[PDB]
């Protein structure tokens, strides 16, 4: 469509929070997302080599917060963006790899109606 529909702040977080809830409630395959990574503390100074646009979690959930997605595209091009990030970077043997693989198939779940009940 050439005219995008306008979402009030307060619509999208009570339409996405949930979804994002069911990313957290994830135990343990959550963990390593929620906070962004710290490649210092984690003993991986090549992260930011690899990674050019970090995200986790943490900064989606201030980003719902602050009211800094004015669609819900937005928030699922950076709940992909923190997948493919994932993805990338880990191994396909590593625990980190085979959790973001589970997040991946919770969310797609969770979005769809959601998006269907946005329109
Ligand atoms: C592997 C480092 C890493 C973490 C992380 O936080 N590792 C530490 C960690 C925890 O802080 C908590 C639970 C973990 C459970 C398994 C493996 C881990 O490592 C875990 N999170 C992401 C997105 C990455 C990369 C590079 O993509």
């Amino acid at each position: 469509s050439m005219r995008k529909k306008i979402f009030k702040p307060e619509e999208l977080r009570q339409a996405l929070m949930p979804t994002l809830e069911a990313l957290y409630r994830q135990d343990p395959e959550s963990l390593p997302f929620r906070q962004p990574v710290d490649p210092q503390l984690l003993g991986i100074p090549d992260y930011f080599d690899i990674v050019k646009n970090p995200m986790d979690l943490s900064t989606i959930k201030r980003k719902l917060d602050t009211g800094q997605y004015q669609e819900p595209w937005q928030y699922v091009d950076d709940v992909w963006l923190m997948f493919n990030n994932a993805w990338l970077y880990n191994r396909k043997t590593s625990r980190v790899y085979k959790f973001c693989s589970k997040l991946a198939e919770v969310f797609e779940q969770e979005i769809d109606p959601v998006m269907q009940s946005l329109g």
